[PDB]
């Protein structure tokens, strides 16, 4: 139901999906994911406006250039297929690292920005380890550890997961696209870079840096806000749904029911329709 298409960036190739007609809608996934995290949601905003989905560098159907899958690899591949679409007006609709790349490209462009709408999203830098669930301490802290992060998930994770932060069961069908762009030990460079790239504890300073200094833009910036809570989610808990509700302007709250961090994958239908809602009342103003 989505046009496929591929559009040359940076000497390699970034895929993307699209449909509708009018101002942009562009859907940025995370970790490990691709556009398909957002093929349940789309439909319900493709009459409001053009969205687009793109794969990010080394995921999903694009291609896999031989680089370091930094953060600012991302953002650099990322800039140039925003430019490559001539995207202007763009509300965005951001996930997990997505948001990331969503609120640092907002905060570089605040003129090209209409409204961000975002789940599971990185708003604030991590400042302890304490202040993770333990399950996801050892987690991340065993990723981030040289070998053991290559023995997991390289050498070697998608499976566990994806299965494992998604309340209701994923059939093979939905795991097998998530497993697809992620065959060999090779692909799966981009899959263990992200979470050696989350600001934790100071760690690694220059993404850290630019956490920070999106979420002071955001805390300062008059852009409408759609934040969206799932019980009890992961990344965004009640704790920082008040954060947000206090501290981030313009910003409105949707709940949509039990979900863990893969919240497209639990509730599709209430995250859809509140975007199409929100567009709407936006489109209003």
């Amino acid at each position: 139901p989505f046009e496929r298409r591929h559009v040359e960036v940076l000497g390699s190739t970034m895929h993307y999906v699209e449909t509708g007609e009018g101002p942009p809608v562009l859907f940025l996934h995370g970790n490990p994911t691709s556009s398909y995290l957002w093929r349940n949601i789309i439909p319900h905003v493709a009459d409001h406006g053009r969205c687009i989905a793109p794969d990010l560098i080394g995921m999903g159907q694009s291609g896999k250039p031989d680089i370091d899958y930094r953060f600012a690899d991302h953002v650099r591949y990322l800039d140039a297929f925003i430019d490559a679409l001539g995207l202007d007006d763009v509300t965005l609709v951001v996930h997990d690292w997505g948001s990331a790349l969503g609120f640092h490209w907002a905060r570089r462009h605040p003129d090209r920005v209409k409204g961000i709408a975002f789940m599971e999203a990185i708003v604030r830098p991590m400042p302890s380890w304490d202040d993770f669930p333990p399950q996801a301490r050892e987690l991340f802290q065993a990723l981030r550890t040289p070998g053991v992060g290559e023995k997991m998930i390289l050498e070697q994770f998608i499976e566990k997961i994806l299965p494992g932060s998604v309340l209701r069961p994923l059939s093979e069908e939905e795991m097998d696209a998530y497993r697809a762009p992620f065959p060999t030990p090779e692909s799966r460079k981009p899959v263990l870079q992200w979470p050696r790239e989350l600001p934790i504890d100071g760690e690694p300073a220059d993404v850290v840096a630019i956490v920070e200094a999106y979420a002071e833009w955001l805390a300062t910036s008059d852009v409408p806000k759609l934040l969206f809570y799932a019980e009890p989610g992961a990344l965004i808990s009640p704790e920082q749904v008040e954060w947000c509700r206090e501290n981030l302007p313009n910003l409105e709250v949707v709940h949509v029911g039990p979900g863990l961090h893969f919240l497209q994958e639990d509730q599709p239908d209430a995250i859809g329709q509140a975007i199409a809602d929100w567009l709407q009342r936006l489109a209003s103003r």
